[PDB]
């Protein structure tokens, strides 16, 4: 079996792709602009319609924690060399790619960024960045991405995460594991369900992990907040019989002073560590993660710095924008608090 839902692209499919998302790199400026962000969904019907059928069938099933599109055909010339960090990252040998992703992500939802990530963009860069090989963020290497819910923090966090491998040329596998039900007791189950821990923001959200300008610097005193006075919330939420998850490995606390709730998110730890498993993206893989079903992290990793190490543009997604109307900065798409 597979705990995951895959479709591979036949060549004819995937060229088919590739010449849709070729036209739009030709007729739009750039991904994150308000024209592209508007018609990108619309766009997104002329699709192979292999494709959008397994996208609307895939994302009403009960079970998956990704969907899995291989196949997209990624030429490492016309590519060119991995950048040295995110914001000189996008390239036009990967703008084709980056409005691909964006296509796919047309088919499942809303796409969004955040004010205090990589500038505002709502199509990001995951690639090692020399000397931050032991962080807590996507550009570590060396040290084991930990297993998180995507920005858990949030209550706008997205419903999907999307991966696109631009080049993944040794394997490094990212790391994925849903709710461990089979393993869970009642009454820790019951614990977990209930607004006792604390879910601060992790270190992406950070101002120096952004670039120096005065543009989406407000946003930073709502991370601040989350970061100083975070306020109770439940890890398990909706059905017992399927929960939905918020958790990070890294940025989990129990409320101060419940032992109770603290014994329960140990266990957690415990599951999860056991049952984490891995899905390689292979170049050309497009992973879809479900951010409520599923955590997901990196596998540590030997980085290169040579040119041709390992490089995902990411998204993320939610099934309705207006959930987070409060974080809207204006008719932007990038999201952040005061
Ligand atoms: N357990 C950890 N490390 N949690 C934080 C994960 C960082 C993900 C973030 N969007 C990034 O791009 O870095
Ligand atoms: O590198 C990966 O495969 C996933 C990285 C990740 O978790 C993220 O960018 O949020
Ligand atoms: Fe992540």
């Amino acid at each position: 079996v597979r705990p995951w839902s895959e479709f591979r692209l036949t060549p004819a499919e995937a060229a088919a792709a590739a010449a849709l998302a070729a036209r739009c790199a030709q007729r739009y400026d750039e991904t994150d602009g308000p024209e592209f962000l508007l018609d990108a969904p619309v766009i997104a019907h002329e699709l192979p319609r292999r494709l959008r059928t397994f996208m609307a069938r895939a994302r009403l099933d009960a079970w998956p924690h990704a969907l899995v599109v291989r196949g997209n055909p990624v030429d490492d010339a016309a590519l060119g060399s991995t950048p040295v960090h995110w914001r000189t990252a996008r390239t036009p040998g990967s703008r084709p790619l980056s409005f691909l992703l964006m296509l796919y992500a047309g088919l499942l939802g809303d796409v969004f960024g955040w004010a205090t990530q990589q500038d505002g963009r709502v199509v990001t860069d995951v690639l090692p960045i020399k000397g931050g090989e032991h962080t807590l963020v996507s550009s570590s290497s060396r040290q084991e991405l930990g297993w998180h819910t995507e920005d858990a923090f949030s209550p706008y966090r997205a419903d999907y995460v999307g991966l696109l491998s631009l080049r993944n040329p040794d394997g490094v596998a990212t790391t994925l594991a849903g709710v461990p039900l089979d393993d869970l007791d009642e009454r820790t189950l019951d614990v977990l369900f209930q607004e006792r821990f604390l879910i601060r923001p992790d270190d992406s959200h950070l101002q120096v992990n952004n670039s120096t300008a005065q543009q989406g610097r407000v946003e930073f005193e709502g991370i601040a907040q989350a970061a100083d006075r975070p306020e109770p919330v439940a890890i398990l939420t909706g059905h017992r019989a399927a929960p939905h998850l918020r958790v990070d490995g890294d940025f989990s606390a129990p409320a101060e002073g419940d032992e109770e709730a603290a014994a329960a998110l140990g266990t957690l730890r415990k599951l999860i560590d056991a049952s984490l498993y891995e899905l390689v993206l292979d170049q050309g893989d497009v992973a879809f993660i479900d951010n409520r079903r599923a955590v997901h992290g990196r596998r540590a990793f030997q980085p290169r710095y040579d040119g041709r190490d390992r490089w995902l543009k990411r998204i993320n997604i939610t099934r309705d924008l207006h959930r987070s109307r409060k974080a809207w900065a204006g008719d932007s798409r990038v999201l952040g608090q005061r």
